[PDB]
């Protein structure tokens, strides 16, 4: 499959699966969550845990806004 990019207005955020299969070995991180993961990320999950989150509390992965969004 291929990598997906999040159209965020102020600048796509490219996601590249490869760099996160390798990096969080714990699959279930992402994978196997209950319904409603789909319908329930957006923004605050992406500043959250959903991204930004994971990034600080791993202490690798972008967590600066130009890192992360790129027009
Ligand atoms: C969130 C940070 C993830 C982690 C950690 C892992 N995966 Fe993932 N996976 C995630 C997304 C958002 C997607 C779809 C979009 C994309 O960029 O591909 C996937 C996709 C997969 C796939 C399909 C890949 C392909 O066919 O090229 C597989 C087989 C898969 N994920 C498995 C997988 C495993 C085994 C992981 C742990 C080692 C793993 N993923 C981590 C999100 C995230
Ligand atoms: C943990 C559960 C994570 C979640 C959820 C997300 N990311 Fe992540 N990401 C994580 C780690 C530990 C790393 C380091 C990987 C490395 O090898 O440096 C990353 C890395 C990225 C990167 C850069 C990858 C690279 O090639 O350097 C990007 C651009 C990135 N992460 C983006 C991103 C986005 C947009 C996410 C939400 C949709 C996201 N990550 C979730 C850990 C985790
Ligand atoms: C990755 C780890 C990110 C960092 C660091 C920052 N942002 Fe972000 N942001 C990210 C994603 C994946 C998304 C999209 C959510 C979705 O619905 O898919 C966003 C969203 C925004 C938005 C809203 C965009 C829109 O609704 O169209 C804004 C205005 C925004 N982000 C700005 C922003 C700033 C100023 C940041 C640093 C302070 C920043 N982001 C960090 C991913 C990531
Ligand atoms: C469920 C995990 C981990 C975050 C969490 O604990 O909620 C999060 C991390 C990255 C998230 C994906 C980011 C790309 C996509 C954003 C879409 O708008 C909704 C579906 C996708 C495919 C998201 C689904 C799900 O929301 C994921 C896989």
């Amino acid at each position: 499959a291929d990598d997906i990019v999040l159209k965020a207005k102020n600048g796509d955020v490219k996601f590249p699966h490869k760099a996160h299969q390798k990096a969080v070995p714990d699959c279930k991180k992402c994978h196997e969550k209950g319904p409603g993961k789909i319908e329930g990320f957006g923004k605050e999950m992406a500043h959250g845990k959903g991204c930004k989150g994971c990034h600080e509390e791993s202490k690798k992965g972008p967590t600066k806004c130009g890192e992360c969004h790129k027009k």
